[PDB]
């Protein structure tokens, strides 16, 4: 069957493995466990399509940026995460995707941005600064909460729409 490379990328602590856990294990994941890098793969339908969702959940921490080049380069798709609640991972989300576009060789590269932790009424990050940012990227702008379910299947969903259409 078609089988989809996504891979979850981001500052540490945005809510990657919250939001991967959340697809995949349906549960709210509060725990302090800090990732190195995890593979999950699962049987989904999509669209009426069989294919497997092939998911590589990477670290936030940069002690790993040679184990970032390798895994990088054969995802198809990325999601980019920062949370709402921290300024900083919102301004790193540049430094990721462009060393994905250095890794890929491509100005384009299916690609979705995800504010997470919109579940917190503590906002630092502007929906709309985030929306221009994406507008810019040319990319989609999804909000979503790991700890409600909000937006989490959307955001992955949409990934693979967007590998389908590249
Ligand atoms: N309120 C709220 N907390 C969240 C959400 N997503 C993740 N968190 C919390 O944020 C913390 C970090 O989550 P985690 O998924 O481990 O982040 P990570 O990006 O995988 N970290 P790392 O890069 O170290 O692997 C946890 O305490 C988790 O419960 C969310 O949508 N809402
Ligand atoms: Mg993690």
């Amino acid at each position: 069957m078609t089988e989809y490379k996504l891979v979850v990328v981001g500052a540490g602590g945005v809510g990657k493995s919250a939001l991967t856990i959340q697809l995949i294990q349906n549960h709210f994941v509060d725990e302090y466990d800090p990732t190195i890098e995890d593979s999950y793969r699962k049987q989904v339908v999509i669209d009426g399509e069989t294919c497997l969702l092939d998911i590589l959940d990477t670290a936030g921490q940069e002690e790993y940026s040679a184990m970032r080049d390798q895994y990088m380069r054969t995802g198809e798709g990325f999601l980019c995460v920062f949370a709402i609640n921290n300024t900083k991972s919102f301004e790193d989300i540049h430094q990721y995707r462009e060393q994905i576009k250095r890794v890929k060789d491509s100005d384009d590269v299916p690609m979705v941005l995800v504010g997470n932790k919109c579940d917190l009424a503590a906002r630092t990050v502007e929906s709309r600064q985030a929306q221009d940012l994406a507008r810019s990227y040319g990319i989609p702008y999804i909000e979503t909460s790991a700890k409600t379910r909000q937006g989490v299947e959307d955001a992955f969903y949409t990934l693979v729409r967007e590998i389908r259409q590249h």
